[PDB]
């Protein structure tokens, strides 16, 4: 009867006997039906839920006063739906038995499973109210208000739950998730250590340790806590993901890939391996998998953004752009903060040249990830190519200051602190790149050329065969040289090797040039309605202040018109140079182009223009445009008075030179043909801007009797208007080699007039001794060469001819008054070690000598003075000047007694320049055009002696004239006595030759023959 | 006057106003010479201490009651020693002024300077008790307390003082301190490391957070942790040790090289590095160095216990034992803990052979350090050397329980498993090493033989070419073979090969030998004192129940005592068999060596025993013992009755053999001479123990009028006396090929009794069809072979006579009645594919054909069966009986038609069985020894055409016989005619023979002579 050993077969589980029993009470004693629900409590477990509601029903009729009863029918409702009307009768109950335990919780069940949270946690939070010891009921606030997002609410009740029983441990791990969240691991690793350890046989906890080992980048113990992971569970298909990373992670990739097919075989809808899978493979060689298996990634989500970068990114290196690109665009518009898609876009508009747009990519991608270094080093890239934007080098130097790994970002600002002038700076750079790059070719060659600069020879000839191993091996991997086209002829190689690299630097032109299609022009074959006159087209970035401006200048003045037209053609924006004044002044057609961008309607313009002769300044120098002839407009394009060393263009048609400077043996190195000069292809151009030092004058020596002009002299416009002025002064014949033939003329120029002790001459040698700015006697200004420039600058600016009178001294740069001078002007990097040794050995065999150097520049002066007493010179026996604007550069010359070349590559223009002074000159011919042009002025004089033919030749020739005083001064005679009768100066025949010889040519091509080397026009 | 800007010049810092202010004051107002004391302070800063006497004496003496003038005094006694005296007034301090603070806090600084923390203890606490603000003395407490010990009670400290000022970065590092000492690092890493973010400038954290975590083995974070504490002090030299170590152990030797190097630099005293560096270069290569810088490190201290086990290890390389010994010692006693120490001691002990106690070393060693697998490897292998414990084998067990990666510990357990019979086991584990290690050569040549064991011959020829090659280079590396001596005969090897693997281990033993540096004996020429009679001396672990002593037994019961006296000596201990009952019954001497473990004593016995001539059985084979001979003290030793193949040990002097079995041709593999026997050097023993075969009886066939002996028999010692108890019986003559002569005898045993359908005898045949135990008639037995040991195992263990008369059936076996019986009996794994593909073409061409087996052991029957139908035959043309003992054995041959023999080497016992069973044999000689065995007893029977010379010759004998029954008659004829005629039993003139052969060898030797091939006796 009344029994509660059914309930006993209820802790059993069963029913038999207790349903028996309890059917037997409901026929003796109908007052337990709650004996029923319990029987409902097994018809829940063996879903008898419609016996439930019947017993429920019975129970309800005979007692309506029964909470429980509601509760099994909201548990049976809730099975059923009906949840807000579980809700009813629960709070429908809860009422006649207040402090109900069981009701609590379940309703709170019910509500979180209506999605009315507020309400559950009132609901949880009154049965702990009641109860304070259901140490299984505070983690459910846990795992809810986490959700909600309450954390720091929530670590608090957590925590009562552990200290009431704490063996529990499912307390630790969601704790462990509480700390995780908020960011500070190195306790949520803890905490799940703790709950493993009380329960070794917990899966959740295995896993987070896991994914919380490897966020922290330990990676061994991941792999442990994974592998038991599995162990407990052995097909998990995420866990066979993450277990894949951290293998790929610590550098065994064939594990991973193994692990990658385990995780896709076991679960087939997975974009995130065969993306992850395809990186994977990529970096192992098997491409083609790897684009098969980015395909099918984004054929299962065409939204995965990582494949899409990566996939464009492959596709890329095949040059596929447009496909790229649209990739791009797709996944940059689905996530718009993915910088490294941001990136990759950029460098690819860089390759299409349009950058502003790449720029503010550039800029976007470092705003979302201020962390970048690499976007630093690129859009640096970018500024320099569109402008030269020195915070573009502080862009560079963040990427530094964000990490110094750089060797590439060091060799930037290094080539910006060399285009610059930051020599020491630069050479620090690529010492440091080197030092962490030793692999780095290009860098080896800039370094090279700068050390080349400074002169600091060390291990000389080891750079050069180094570096010719370099060019030789980089040009065989057919890519562009390293060492500059100019540059070359520095450093000692092949002919075929400087052929070679001009033509790689040509065909580059051309290859930009090309894939423009733009439409060919049909210029030729114009000379009829040409009327017989010609049309000539001269281009240059340096119309105006510059020294082939100061060589050219005067060539236009004399052009025929008759069957001549000129054309200019100034690239460089104007400047308002006199020089630029006269180039417009004389013009036929002056035509600028700074406003023109454009390479196209500029060379139409040409092609409207119809010039039938094209001509270049340029070259491969600095501040050019040589595509705008890479088009070839007009029929001809010639090499003329440029940068030595054929561009290899195959469009180049005409080089310029004489018979003997450029002889044919040597034509196998010339991409393009010659024409020979009766003379030379070098002009002088001096006695236009400077025939007022066509005569001269000379003070007293300390000594009197013998002769000395090289001491201190006496130049002016009016120096002849002031001979008349003077009481009485001596005027000696000066003689070259005459013997008494061509010298009985009057001799005005042939007679140095040499002013003995002279009151007023003497006077002014004081006022002059003192540094006094200058003096005025008789009208006239007398002046000093060091202060012209303060007196006006336009007068030594060459611009503007000087008008008062110039005196210079040797003591006026500290010049002993009896020393030989050797000199020379050259730019100083034309110097090496070997011609030092020869400049050693004809100063050590002349007690007084003294060489005459320039500090240009003069960071090179401690390194040169290193070497001078290594071969064992004293630091008195070499003085070295400051630099001195051109016409006074001119000028002090005429003090040295001997100028000296260089023969690893002549002075182009300052050859020419000592020769205008009078001083004599000598060299040995070299083997290159370059090397070779140093001659060719003296063979224009006709002076043969003067040149050597081997280095002992040289140094005999040196010796032979020093020894021999007055052989050198008839020699400075002779080349005075032929600078006025030479043929250097014949501007009018030199144009006169120059236009006939174009007639030659342009006739040559009416027969539309070939080009060829016109010799012997 | 009264004014504190003194004391504001004091807060500057200085005193020079304020001290002559204050001399004012004093000049004015004596009241304040606490200001004094004050600048006092200024003098404890500026040790202007004695003034700071003299202005306390001031204030004390106007103003005996101020506390501060006796705190100065307290500070300055401090200074001076008196700290006790600093105790006194400081506790006459704080008396007048109980409130005071800086009192409690200094002197607790005084009593913790004397060693008395308990006192310091209070006044902290007192302190506190005043004050609850001081969050910089609470942190003190903390060092305090720790320092103690009680650290659950600092813990309480700290934690106060940080929640007090939470930016306090000393209260941080502190409590990590107490949390590693707990020994819950993932703690200990977080306080750190908030402690160096709430002030970056601090490297007590810095260090501290770098050692906990190179305990985690966490590294790279330890590399950056102490990267850092050096660039905040860059000479630390205890950092530079650490910092070391760890790149040690992520794998870059050469920065562990380099630092260490800058840490020797920077402190010269420091042995850890230098013993530490020395194995940085010991796993580099440059050992010698290494050597030197463990002497520099013990040079430092005799007693750094590491360097001593390592340089200890580097000479033991060296073989320099005894040094290496006593270093072990030492650093053992040093150190009584040391397990790596007890392991490698124990290790050089098992070369020393002691081992017992380096048993207990290796006992000790696990019993420090539960977790060494090593020592329980190598203690197995000493276990096993002592004795066969098979715990040892679960010492193994117990080391793969500990790390299953040991290949060499499962060879090992595979190979306790081969020795004892688990052959599936060891294969597993062969297998197992195999693939956990691809290079083990030794592990592939034990597999190999199990494998021929079960002949599995999967990748046949694979296996012996891939061994060959094996062999060859290991034995190029001088290094003992692999392959054990006896196990060479089944691979197929050149001569020189064998050879070469037999001086291999001979020279081996004698190694062992050479060490004792026993005197040799001065045995040789006694033959005059020895009175005319020879000495011979057999040794034998197989005196006993042994198939060698089964073959052998009879010989010493003829030996002549005339001029030879036999001495017995059993190396095994008695067993109490029949056979060695009868050794030492017919013995001269027999002498037991069981109770000798000496080889001194046992083979000085020998040498007073002066025998002339020793003889072996054992040879290399299990259980034997040969450096006995191997000491060479008889003048002679000789091979003899052994596994063939000559063991090469070069002190062998005479093997035996006939003119035909070993030709001279093959003389050049064997490294000792050849002795000739008339017919045979192997002796039949059969007819000694079982002369009751001599005759025979056959029961009538299920036909009749044909003969059929071959299907059910009759044997019985008393046979002959039940056939006159026969009433009328069928006794034809069977013939052999005859031809009418010589068959004309009694022929007792020439005619085959065939007993017709007879009452008694069909009766007979009735009850032991089924199964019957035995009957018996006529006062006969009458029993069947497979209960004669049921009846009585004696008389079939071959030591004792059957008495009942035997009956056998070959469908007690199963065996159908006609079908040719092609049989074998040797053990399994003399068999291979090819000569499997023999009998598959031989019994393919006869129909009626059976092949008769056994399943010795019977893992290997599902093998064979595959193969048996792989080459296409059923599973009944072949049939295989179990094993069963001697006699029987030998008994149920007699029921098969003809056996075959094994070409891969010949059964040396078996053959010999069937022989004298009189069934016919057949066999082809190889060109081994072991090989050409099997026709020399055919030659001795002569019977040549029972030979054949290739494979083919022997598959066509085969059809040949078993097509001709009628000669097949005969030949089983023949057969047993031969056998009672044969030479192959008279061990009269066996014995003969072989006295007289040893009596020509000493003769010989009597001259002098070397040995020789004595040929022709």
């Amino acid at each position: 009867g009344p029994m509660e050993l059914a309930h006993r077969e209820y802790q059993a589980g069963d029913f038999e006997a207790a349903e028996r029993h309890c059917m037997q009470l409901w026929r003796q004693e109908p007052d337990n039906t709650g004996v029923l629900l319990l029987l409902s409590s097994i018809h829940f477990e063996c879903r008898r839920l419609d016996r439930s509601a019947h017993f429920s029903t019975l129970a309800i009729k005979q007692n309506p006063l029964l909470a429980e009863a509601y509760s099994n029918l909201g548990n049976v409702y809730k099975e059923r739906g009906q949840l807000q009307e579980a809700i009813e009768h629960y709070r429908h109950a809860l009422r006649l038995k207040p402090d109900f335990i069981d009701g609590y919780i379940n309703l709170a069940a019910a509500l979180v499973a209506a999605g009315d949270m507020e309400g559950a946690v009132q609901a949880y939070v009154s049965a702990l109210q009641y109860n304070p010891d259901l140490y299984c009921v505070r983690s459910d606030l846990g795992n809810l208000l986490k959700a909600l997002g309450r954390l720091e609410e929530a670590k608090a009740c957590y925590l009562k739950a552990i200290e009431t029983q704490p063996n529990f441990a499912v307390a630790w791990s969601n704790l462990g998730c509480v700390f995780n969240a908020q960011g500070e691991i190195w306790l949520a690793i803890h905490h799940f250590e703790k709950a493993v350890t009380l329960d070794p046989n917990f899966l959740d906890a295995y896993i987070n340790l896991g994914n919380v080992l490897k966020e922290a980048r330990i990676f061994d113990r991941a792999v442990a806590a994974y592998l038991r992971a599995l162990s407990l569970s052995p097909n998990h298909a995420v866990v066979h993901g993450n277990l894949a990373c951290v293998y790929y992670e610590q550098g065994l990739i064939d594990l991973a890939i193994d692990t990658y097919r385990r995780a896709i075989e076991l679960q087939p809808h997975f974009p995130d391996a065969y993306c992850n899978l395809a990186n994977a493979l990529k970096e192992k060689g098997s491409v083609a998998e790897a684009e098969d298996c980015y395909n099918t990634a984004l054929r299962l989500c065409p939204t995965h953004a990582d494949s899409l970068n990566n996939l464009a990114n492959i596709k890329r290196e095949q040059g596929n752009i447009e496909e790229a690109v649209r990739l791009y665009r797709k996944a940059l518009e689905v996530f718009p903060e993915f910088a490294a898609a941001h990136s990759n876009l950029a460098s690819v508009l860089q390759q299409q040249g349009k950058l502003q747009e790449a720029l503010m990519h550039y800029k976007e991608a470092i705003r979302i990830s201020p962390t970048f270094a690499d976007a630093y080093s690129n859009m640096g890239n970018t500024l320099k190519e569109m402008q030269d934007v020195q915070g573009a080098l502080q862009c560079y130097t963040r990427a530094i200051q964000i990490n110094p790994a750089f060797a590439d970002a060091h060799s930037n600002l290094a080539s910006i602190h060399k285009d610059s002038g930051n020599i020491p700076e630069a050479i620090a750079s690529y010492r440091t790149a080197l030092k962490l790059k030793p692999d780095f070719p290009d860098a080896y060659c800039n370094l090279a050329h700068c050390l080349q600069i400074v002169c600091d020879w060390t291990d000389y000839d080891e750079r050069m065969k180094k570096l010719v191993s370099i060019v030789a091996d980089q040009l065989e991997k057919n890519r562009l040289p390293s060492v500059h086209p100019h540059h070359s002829m520095l450093y000692p190689l092949s002919h075929g090797f400087r052929k070679a690299i001009a033509e790689r630097h040509g065909n580059l032109c051309l290859d930009k040039i090309n894939v423009l299609h733009k439409p060919p022009y049909e210029h030729p074959k114009d000379l009829k309605l040409s009327d017989g006159r010609l049309r000539v087209g001269y281009v240059s970035s340096d119309f105006g202040n510059h020294p082939t401006s100061h060589l050219m200048q005067s060539i236009p003045g004399m052009h025929n018109p008759d069957k001549f037209e000129v054309f200019c053609y100034a690239l460089s924006p104007d400047d308002g140079t006199n020089f630029r004044v006269k180039v417009m002044a004389e013009a036929n057609h002056f035509i600028d182009l700074s406003q023109i961008p454009c390479n196209g309607k500029a060379a139409d313009r040409i092609h409207q223009d119809g010039i039938h002769i094209l001509v270049n300044m340029n070259g491969y120098t600095k501040g050019a445009r040589n595509e705008l002839f890479a088009l070839r407009p007009a029929p001809i394009q010639a090499m003329w008075l440029g940068y030595p060393g054929t561009s290899g263009a195959l469009f180049m048609d005409y080089i310029i030179t004489d018979q003997e400077t450029s002889p044919a043996e040597v034509a196998e190195q010339y991409s393009e043909k010659l024409a020979y000069m009766p003379h030379t292809f070098f002009i002088g151009d001096h006695a236009n801007m400077f025939p007022h030092l066509k005569k001269k004058a000379v003070i007293d020596f300390k000594s009197n009797g013998h002769i000395y002009d090289n001491r201190i002299v006496l130049n002016g416009i009016d120096l002849k208007a002031f001979l008349d002025s003077l009481p009485d002064v001596k005027i000696v014949k000066m003689k070259c080699p005459d013997g008494g033939d061509n010298a009985d003329s009057s001799n005005t120029a042939l007679n140095m007039p040499v002013i003995p002790m002279n009151t007023i001459a003497e006077a002014v040698i004081e006022m002059i001794n003192r540094g006094q700015i200058q003096i005025t006697i008789n009208g006239f200004s007398i002046s000093n060469g060091l202060a012209t420039t303060q007196i006006n600058n336009k007068a030594a600016t060459g611009e503007e001819v000087p008008r008062t009178i110039i005196v210079t001294t040797r003591s006026q740069y500290g010049l002993p008054e009896d020393a030989i001078v050797y000199c020379n002007f050259n730019q100083l990097y034309k110097i090496d070690p070997s011609t030092l040794q020869m400049w050693a050995n004809i100063l050590k065999r002349v007690p007084n000598s003294v060489l005459w150097l320039l500090r240009f520049p003069a960071v090179g002066e401690p390194n040169i003075q290193q070497y001078a007493q290594n071969m064992g010179l004293p630091q008195n026996r070499i003085i070295f000047s400051p630099v001195a604007p051109k016409e006074e550069h001119v000028r002090r010359g005429q003090l040295a007694d001997v100028c000296l070349d260089t023969p690893l590559c002549n002075g182009h223009t300052t050859g020419m320049d000592v020769l205008w002074a009078g001083t004599p000159m000598v060299t040995m011919p070299g083997e290159t055009l370059a090397s070779r042009v140093a001659a060719s002025q003296l063979t224009c004089l006709g002076c043969l002696e003067l040149i050597a033919k081997n280095r002992q030749e040289y140094e005999d020739i040196a010796v032979k004239l020093g020894t021999d005083l007055e052989y050198l001064k008839k020699v400075r005679g002779k080349v005075w006595k032929q600078r006025i009768s030479s043929p250097l100066f014949n501007t009018k025949q030199y144009t006169m030759e120059l236009e006939r010889l174009y007639l030659q040519m342009w006739e040559h091509y009416a027969a539309g023959n070939k080009p060829d080397h016109m010799i012997k026009p």
